């Protein structure tokens, strides 16, 4: 009920934030267990998403932390992401996501090749 699991709100993304920037960030919520940034195993990018586990209220954190955002979005260095509860795989499932997003950007460079 407490890992998080952040990704960017948006698929195409220019930053070079760094990992820490996030994991502060994140540590306002909760003494954080373990933090990882993720790379596109292919090309190597760093992807822009992380699995930060906390920790009681490990579960109240990691709620928190999905959560105190809606307002506005969670923005860190002014960049959006998106913040969830890493429940039902999503982690390898945003991962995925992110890896196609690459193949896709490949494969229009591709035909850039034509």
């Amino acid at each position: 009920s407490c890992e998080i699991v952040v990704y960017p709100a948006q698929d195409s993304t220019t930053t070079n934030i760094q990992d820490i920037s996030i994991k502060n960030y994140f540590k306002k919520y909760g003494e954080i267990s373990h933090f990882e940034a993720f790379n596109d195993p292919n090309s190597a990018l760093p992807l822009h998403v992380y699995l930060i586990k906390y920790a009681n209220d490990a579960a109240k954190a990691a709620f928190s932390a999905v959560r105190k955002h809606e307002s506005s979005g969670c923005f860190i260095m002014g960049f959006k992401f998106e913040v969830i509860l890493n429940k039902h795989s999503i982690l390898n499932n945003i991962i995925s996501k992110f890896v196609e997003i690459n193949v896709k950007k490949l494969q229009k460079l591709q035909e850039n090749l034509k």
